[PDB]
């Protein structure tokens, strides 16, 4: 069973967020992380590797040996984060993940679930972490109901969202 963490927060402060959680890391973790913009992931991956929390970014364009090369070294454990945009590259065994993190919140509920399944399908426990802010609160009703289907802890902040963005639709109708 996947432990289901939502972190309710601003554009602004993402980066300080992220910034705790990978130095919070045990040395046994292993970090898949998606960001929706490829810059940002390279921004990202450069900050953690300066750190020495070592990481390697991949998206759409990226070439079939960088992303192999990627897969060995999070096998092996020469990175600890693999940061990815729009793909998840295909050899990679799920069974060494322990963490997925969503920098950004996902475009909607059902690729949530699907990466909730990354780990629920290997039948290791794991975490799910995410990042949600105001520009997706649409989302905020539906994951609280994902959140009570999988028997997850329901954050006050997710509820403050949901219930805001109920009052300001009825305004609208």
């Amino acid at each position: 069973t996947v432990k289901q963490n939502i972190i309710v927060t601003t554009e602004k402060e993402k980066r300080a967020l992220t910034q705790e959680f990978v130095e919070n890391m045990s040395p046994n973790d292993k970090v898949i992380m998606f960001v929706s913009q490829k810059h940002i992931a390279d921004d990202l991956s450069s900050d953690f590797n300066i750190q020495g929390i070592s990481a390697e970014s991949l998206h759409g364009n990226s070439e079939q040996s960088d992303q192999e090369r990627a897969v060995e070294d999070f096998k092996s454990g020469n990175i600890k984060i693999l940061i990815t945009t729009d793909i998840v590259s295909r050899g990679l065994d799920l069974n060494d993940v322990t963490h997925v993190y969503n920098y950004d919140f996902p475009r909607n509920i059902d690729v949530y679930v699907h990466r909730v399944g990354y780990i629920g399908r290997t039948g290791k426990t794991g975490t799910s972490v995410t990042l949600i802010t105001q520009r997706d609160s649409k989302m905020a009703g539906e994951l609280i109901k994902i959140l009570d289907r999988a028997n997850q802890s329901v954050p006050e902040d997710l509820v403050v969202m949901a219930e805001q963005y109920k009052l300001n639709q009825q305004k609208r109708h």
